[PDB]
């Protein structure tokens, strides 16, 4: 769907590996989305108050589920969080793009 191509988006980025970039960006409001192992699961991992924090979203046939929050795709759901607060007050703000590199 639109939302693999967006800059935003990771198909194969663990927790641990979406924390490792997220830490290396001083910016309360970086974020990222990540595909997880389970069916129709999403992860946004975010930082807010100094912190990564992370929150899952549920795809549920047409329509995506953040908590009780519908809206009509992944890529309309981060455009909502960037103008109004994911948490607390913080709306998403940096999304971060970076590759998982693999040393060889």
């Amino acid at each position: 769907s639109q939302a693999e191509s967006k800059e935003w988006y990771h198909a194969s980025l663990t927790r641990a590996q979406a924390e490792h970039m997220l830490m290396r960006v001083p910016r309360d409001g970086a974020f990222l989305v990540r595909k997880r192992n389970e069916p129709n699961s999403y992860a946004i991992s975010f930082r807010a108050e100094g912190k990564i924090k992370h929150c899952r979203v549920q795809q549920e046939g047409q329509t995506v589920m953040l908590g009780n929050s519908e809206f009509d795709s992944l890529v309309d759901l981060i455009s909502y969080y960037e103008k109004h607060p994911l948490y607390r007050k913080m709306k998403l703000r940096y999304p971060i793009n970076e590759e998982a590199l693999e040393k060889i």
